[PDB]
């Protein structure tokens, strides 16, 4: 056993890799997504600042895990992160759409996470959850639901090109 | 022989006075464009600063090849410059357009340059023209590309307009 | 043929597309080093922030082709990131040499690319990839060659612990 | 009944007092360790500082439980702390293994008054625990896991030495 390992299961353990591997697709995804729209025939500044932001908050969500893992004793091990499932992102509705759908699958799979940990007894990890994943998981998925209103309200056309220009900074 | 003259072809020093020409015939298109842009039946600002930035731009590539010619140890030899083939230039995407062509037909012209200096053996012309010309000519390219996707998204009128506002500064 | 293309040929598109995978797997492979050094029955830290520091540099190496990509009107292409081939690294000496390895590897890639390149005369992709990147590539690959050989120089153990504290930040 | 008293049972009350004897008795230890490595004799500098903030901080844990037991209505009752166990802590390395055996206990005892929370449904207490001591455990753990591993990196002697310049302030 290493060091460190206290009330630290190998379920837990298993599943902290496995949602390293989920945050670093997520992460893709929206790398995917930003230069998606840093195309010439779409050409959005707003939506790619706001997806490379997205994109990189992801990474460091995995990173987080990773340093984790290690705080903990256990062993890191990677996986190949799985190519997004489209090329092609649609419109910013789409994107917004496809990214809601995104953040509540990690939600369920952190969720999940958090069963494990409780159903092991392991305190610290639910605590590590709720404080540093739950919370910001809800609140993103209420800016991204809120965007996506207004992505319908304000109609395709120069709605979408303004709200690039007044929702995303 | 000039002075300076070495690995300095005849053919090569042609070229280039070909060029300061095309870049000259680029300024005069966007200052007539970004005149028309104030004319008081046109009347946008945004396109109108935008074309005389890119006028000046051009200004600034001639007045380099010219002095380039001169550290060579070449002649310049001036010609006429055309008036621009066009007196009028439509809406914000017409002229968006005429000056993607424009564009483009300037990078052909300077990758047909490149190809003389290949030829001839001009190691430091070639390296000249790539850092100070077709990096440019292909970031410039790019952006254009963008404003005329942004120009077909936002529509004719209130959209026109906005693009004036948002896009050009 | 997307608006900006020019001079732009489908084999040089799918080149930068097999290179964006392989620089997205070297950012990955300097994740794993740097989380491996920082297990606890590791505990360098300073090889922890270093491979940090290279891990962000290839995701920029990759970010900074997929923007190119967008720049000359190809289409962004993405694939599986495959998983690094170790899960463990060993002593600093061997992370340095595997990383050392890595950096030829890239290389010689880049370098493929660039014939690419000149087979089809892009000539402002060649300079593309010369500037941006074949020059950090001859840096870098000095600089962890100077490493290695400071690590054999100290040996293990206590040398090993100098090296971390003096010889990275 | 205090006036302040409120879904706080008599179990956890006296569990918080047990926990107050540990942090002041681990407070003791480390106060012992500390000039331990201040004798003439041993002569250790970074870990006789070290040691000392050590100490300070068990000292403020067992305080802050002080402070809720009276912030909850319970009632502080204290106990003699004992001596620690061991008079003299050899090299740095059986010191810093020492500490870990040390934490490790604390994080246990920890994690039992926390299981004393749960099952009386003192939902404030348990979020209390997690948030100021189970995240401080899981961290102070991994750190002083580190620094063992580097003590037997480095080995006795000179090793020793820099150590104590290098890892500890
Ligand atoms: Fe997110
Ligand atoms: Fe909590
Ligand atoms: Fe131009
Ligand atoms: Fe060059
Ligand atoms: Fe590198
Ligand atoms: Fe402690």
């Amino acid at each position: 056993e290493s060091q460190p390992r206290q009330n630290f299961k190998v379920e837990t353990e298993a599943g902290i890799n496995r949602q390293i591997n989920l945050e670093l697709y997520a992460c893709y995804c929206y790398q995917s997504m930003s230069f998606y729209f840093d195309r010439d025939d779409v050409a959005l500044p707003g939506f790619t600042k706001y997806f490379k932001e997205k994109s990189d908050e992801e990474r460091e969500h995995a990173e987080k895990f990773m340093k984790y893992q290690n705080k903990r004793g256990g062993r890191i091990v990677l996986q190949d992160v799985k190519k997004p499932d489209r090329d092609e992102w649609g419109t910013g509705l789409d994107a917004m759409q496809a990214s809601l759908s995104l953040e509540k699958n990690v939600n369920q799979a952190l969720l999940d996470l958090h069963t494990v940990g409780d159903k092991e007894g392991d305190k610290q990890f639910m605590d590590f959850l709720e404080s540093d994943y739950l919370e910001e998981q809800v609140e993103d998925i209420k800016k991204i639901s809120d965007h996506i209103t207004n992505l319908k309200r304000v109609g395709s056309g120069l709605g979408e090109y303004m709200f690039d220009k007044k929702s995303l900074d």
